[PDB]
């Protein structure tokens, strides 16, 4: 009966992220339900031969929630969901969005063995899947999970056998009857992002917080009806997801375009075939796309618009995007707890092509501290620390460490360390353990 427990902001940071606008008290389902409202047939999913409109991602979560609520699914309830870069990771997003259902996205990369402490976590009544992952290739793991009474009530596979419940049947076809359900409130938490290295961590994450920083991130990227972003990352990824990703894509009416991974000629296709205008990339996959970009600059010369972030990006390797790859760049540091920086799209050359770039929000507050957690002078070197409208402010049921990375005044110390250029940009240089 109770909602998922997380750490909340204190009242008085609440109360201004509503007076600021930042928090508006909507669903995430606010994305399809204006989107259906406003252009119901403008397409939201290209995935291989399909396309999906917003009114048809819209139809197809709902059957989907329902037939989960006339399950008896819903408000307190978990599920995992692990499926690969498909039309499907969407509209199960949606549909247990909708129905109120807390979603823990395990990457389709994650095995067994982290796929085991999330459902020791969460303890999901829920658990989607596909046939075609090793982990559900047979039935040893489900049936282990019985041997300790973590078993879901239900089971559903993508790519299922006969005596599966499959996931396309519950997609496509409504429940016998009818069982009311909606979204968990607002301010309460609406799904599970993980950390990015022994087992990723659980960070809960809001309606409120995660969908500003969706729509603030659409702005700041300037996404519009006409974006077509490529899906090549693992679609759960928070870069992937919110950054400004499939969500953010979605919050202006664009388009997202999925791909299986990043690799160059499958993507390149993909990207002239539909005419791709903006993708998103870690630095290894920039290199791969690199090194075949002249040979096939015909095939990618729609993007004009190139997110990079994670690892390393030397100035020397970010020249080369606008240079190689024909269209603007854009750097990006994030993390899944919450603060995510940006170049803009009107920030000079030298900042672009060696800052990180800078928060999305005017609150989101920053201190860069040396080993006493005293602030460094301004331009040095040290320690980053945060908090924010959607910066969260501890993992769940992890009373322990949270007091170990949460200072007094509740700023996130993330180990990675920065310092701030004069421009007013972060550059990232290294990370403490
Ligand atoms: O494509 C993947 C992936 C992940 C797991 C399995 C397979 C592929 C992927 C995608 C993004 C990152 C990744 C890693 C870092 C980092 O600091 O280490 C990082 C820092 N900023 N960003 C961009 C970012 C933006 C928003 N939220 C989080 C991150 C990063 N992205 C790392 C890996
Ligand atoms: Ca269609
Ligand atoms: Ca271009
Ligand atoms: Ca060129
Ligand atoms: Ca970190």
């Amino acid at each position: 009966k109770q909602l998922i427990e997380f750490v909340r902001w204190s009242p008085e940071r609440a109360q201004h992220y509503r007076n600021k606008g930042y928090w508006i008290d909507q669903p995430l389902t606010r994305i399809l339900t204006v989107g259906v409202q406003s252009h119901p047939h403008s397409l939201a999913i290209i995935c291989g031969e399909r396309q999906l409109s917003y009114i048809e991602l819209d139809r197809l979560s709902t059957n989907l929630a329902t037939r989960l609520a006339e399950k008896g699914l819903g408000k307190g309830d978990t599920a995992l969901v692990q499926l690969p870069n498909v039309a499907e990771f969407y509209i199960v997003f949606f549909a247990l969005l909708k129905a109120g259902v807390v979603v823990l996205n395990a990457l389709y990369s994650h095995r067994q063995y982290e796929l085991n402490a999330f459902i020791k976590q969460i303890q999901p009544k829920l658990l989607i899947g596909s046939r075609q992952h090793e982990v559900f290739s047979n039935n040893q793991f489900i049936d282990s999970l019985h041997d300790v009474n973590l078993s879901p009530e239900i089971i559903l596979m993508l790519n299922h056998q006969a005596t599966d419940f499959g996931l396309l049947d519950w997609i496509e076809t409504p429940a016998e009857t009818f069982v009311d359900f909606s979204s968990t409130p607002a301010d309460e938490v609406a799904f599970f992002q993980l950390s990015g290295t022994g087992t990723p961590k659980l960070i809960p994450r809001t309606h409120n917080d995660y969908d500003y920083s969706v729509r603030a991130s659409a702005e700041i990227c300037g996404l519009n009806s006409n974006t077509r972003l490529l899906c090549a990352l693992p679609a759960p990824h928070n870069f992937m997801l919110s950054s400004p990703g499939a969500l953010g894509v979605l919050h202006a009416g664009g388009c997202v375009v999925m791909a299986p991974n990043p690799e160059p000629l499958n993507c390149f296709s993909i990207i002239q075939r539909h005419q791709v205008n903006m993708a998103s990339l870690v630095p290894s996959a920039v290199i791969m796309w690199l090194e075949k970009a002249a040979q096939y600059k015909d095939q990618i010369q729609s993007l004009k618009l190139l997110q990079v972030g994670g690892a390393s990006f030397p100035e020397s390797l970010a020249r080369q995007v606008p240079e190689v790859l024909n269209c603007k760049l854009q750097q990006v540091f994030g993390m899944a707890e919450g603060l995510v920086n940006y170049t803009r799209l009107d920030d000079s050359d030298e900042q672009i092509f060696t800052t990180q770039g800078r928060p999305i929000s005017s609150d989101d507050e920053i201190k860069i501290v040396d080993e006493q957690y005293r602030e460094v002078p301004e331009g040095e070197i040290g320690m980053l620390a945060t908090r924010g409208p959607y910066t969260f402010c501890g993992y769940y049921q992890s009373p322990e460490h949270n007091s170990q990375v949460f200072d007094e005044d509740n700023y996130y110390y993330s180990g990675d360390l920065v310092q701030r250029t004069p421009d007013g940009n972060l550059r990232v240089v290294g990370r403490i353990k």
